């Protein structure tokens, strides 16, 4: 698993987490959720088990994800994995994990190319894993197929615009590797809702499944395609890959020796990758928590400002002297007295 | 609106009379997320005048083929697919003719 940047992370959030709790205030960092978008085989899951460093989500050629996903991860003791709807088990296979969900998911949806509005609660704990939520989404068609309706499509951008669309949710444009390069959904739907590119993160792949001739320098240098974010390139695996179930080390070897050895991605083996952008979202979690930090440290500044005069109220504190009790006395009498005042003038 | 202004510019050409309609996609990229085969369809819900072929069969991913596509067989279609082949980048950069 890993990874050492997120647990370098976790100890010093964790002080700084039960600080705020042993306060009583309910303060956290807010930190981003994860949503990957994508089309039909967009390698969503596939992006997202590669970027956490096992294999443990459904992926495949056609759709494989079909419904939306909060994986609501919790740092515990042990790591295994817990539904809200299938309450009662714990399991510590994850591949075991990926099966019965995906048995859940065709359950729900059928086996007919169904979505289902509903999304799948997913808790995992584990000791090396934040409070995180990550919202994986389907595989997203744009004509019926299946058991779909005419009506699919615009939906599927209904639940996008009322779902990911909101602040903090990380957008995951992701190039897959079944799919063509130009034609990616991800990317469509990236610079549809966010043209800004302020939470939108563009990951690219087939810098080996190109057409033979040509090369995706230019794009990846942030140079045709202008992203605020600019674009991380990485491999995914191809149906066959899947099928024969690659694992992850070699994979990423062979991804990076292929950036090696291309003469125009030599120059960009270092700045594209999987444990590169893992590095750089870890990079953005730590500048968001580290950014964030002043606004609540100064709000607690003047909060803690006023507690700070009740103390000076109990700066004098002399047990049990009677100066304590005839101030009392004093200051009863003149309220009690101006009181009278105001009961005549 | 460049993407919509292709699309007027299409439906000004496709909304006359006798007008085929080649739903043209490579293998590599799927076919049901252009949108090539919903604004044929919402032209013509039967294809009578609509032949979709997919192209690039050589350039295609591993562990895929179009052999259940292809025979008219994934998306029924009256008349069904005509698959031909594309060129890569690498054939006009040979200048290969046309009976290789």
């Amino acid at each position: 698993m890993g990874n050492r940047g997120m647990e370098d992370l976790i100890p010093l959030v964790n002080r700084l987490q039960d600080a705020f709790s042993a306060i009583g205030q309910n303060a956290d960092l807010d930190l981003p959720q994860i949503a990957v978008v994508g089309g039909q085989s967009a390698g969503k899951s596939s992006v997202l088990e590669n970027f956490v460093g096992r294999d443990f989500l459904p992926r495949g050629s056609g759709i494989v994800t079909r419904r939306p996903l909060v994986l609501q991860l919790v740092n515990a003791t042990t790591e295994y994995a817990e539904f809200l709807h299938c309450k009662g088990k714990k399991f510590t296979d994850f591949e075991e994990v990926r099966l019965e969900i995906e048995a859940e998911t065709d359950r729900v949806t059928g086996t007919n190319k169904g979505i289902s509005p509903v999304p799948i609660n997913l808790r995992v704990y584990s000791p090396h894993v934040l409070n995180l939520t990550l919202v994986d989404l389907p595989g997203m068609t744009k004509v019926p197929v299946g058991d779909q309706p005419p009506d699919i499509e615009f939906q599927i951008r209904d639940m996008l615009m009322q779902f990911v669309t909101k602040e903090n949710c990380l957008i995951l444009a992701v190039s897959p590797a079944n799919s063509d390069l130009a034609n990616s959904d991800a990317l469509k739907v990236a610079k549809e809702v966010d043209p800004q590119g302020q939470r939108t993160i563009g990951v690219i792949t087939k810098l080996d499944l190109m057409d033979e001739g040509t090369d995706a320098r230019d794009v990846l240098e942030n140079k045709l395609l202008p992203l605020r974010r600019g674009y991380i390139g990485v491999v995914n695996r191809s149906q066959k890959d899947i099928d024969g179930k690659k694992d992850i080390t070699a994979a990423l070897a062979a991804e990076r020796k292929f950036f090696l050895s291309h003469p125009s991605y030599r120059h960009l083996a270092d700045r594209m990758g999987t444990p590169y952008l893992q590095k750089v979202l870890n990079q953005q979690l730590t500048n968001h928590i580290r950014d964030t930090l002043p606004g609540l440290r100064n709000k607690l500044q003047s909060q803690l400002l006023s507690i700070e005069k009740e103390v000076e109220e109990y700066k004098n504190f002399r047990p049990d002297d009677p100066a304590r009790k005839t101030k009392a006395l004093l200051q009863m009498v003149q309220q009690f007295a101006v009181d009278f005042e105001k009961r005549i003038e």
